[PDB]
């Protein structure tokens, strides 16, 4: 499914991510946005073997589990390609735990190069939440 920006912005809210660990709605969006197009199929091969899956571009060395990522966990206990559903409800509840971790959104290169310090809030402007 490609959500539309307002679309993806509404399932997001009611999976409670506005402002879960105190990053704002328009961060996942903005987020989402650039690591996805808000393409819930997204899969991409990282230079050490792993991939990243689904919206907010999840990996298998520590998240998922894709079964060829050799020596990597799956913290969120649930297999990669369940990440890629049209229901966000996998993406968002692996997302919690990953900004959870320590680093909070910078655990998403795209975030901290893209969104990070930036005015985030267009990115939910004209959406009925
Ligand atoms: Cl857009
Ligand atoms: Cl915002
Ligand atoms: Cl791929
Ligand atoms: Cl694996
Ligand atoms: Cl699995
Ligand atoms: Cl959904
Ligand atoms: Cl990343
Ligand atoms: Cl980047
Ligand atoms: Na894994
Ligand atoms: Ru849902």
């Amino acid at each position: 499914k490609v959500f539309g920006r307002c679309e993806l912005a509404a399932a997001m809210k009611r999976h409670g991510l506005d402002n879960y660990r105190g990053y704002s709605l328009g961060n996942w969006v903005c987020a989402a946005k650039f690591e996805s197009n808000f393409n819930t199929q997204a899969t991409n091969r990282n230079t050490d073997g792993s991939t990243d899956y689904g919206i907010l571009q999840i990996n298998s060395r520590w998240w998922c589990n894709d079964g060829r990522t050799p020596g990597s966990r799956n913290l969120c206990n649930i297999p990669c390609s369940a990440l890629l559903s049209s229901d966000i409800t996998a993406s968002v509840n692996c997302a919690k735990k990953i900004v959870s971790d320590g680093n909070g959104m910078n655990a998403w290169v795209a975030w901290r190069n893209r969104c990070k310090g930036t005015d985030v809030q267009a990115w939910i402007r004209g959406c009925r939440l």
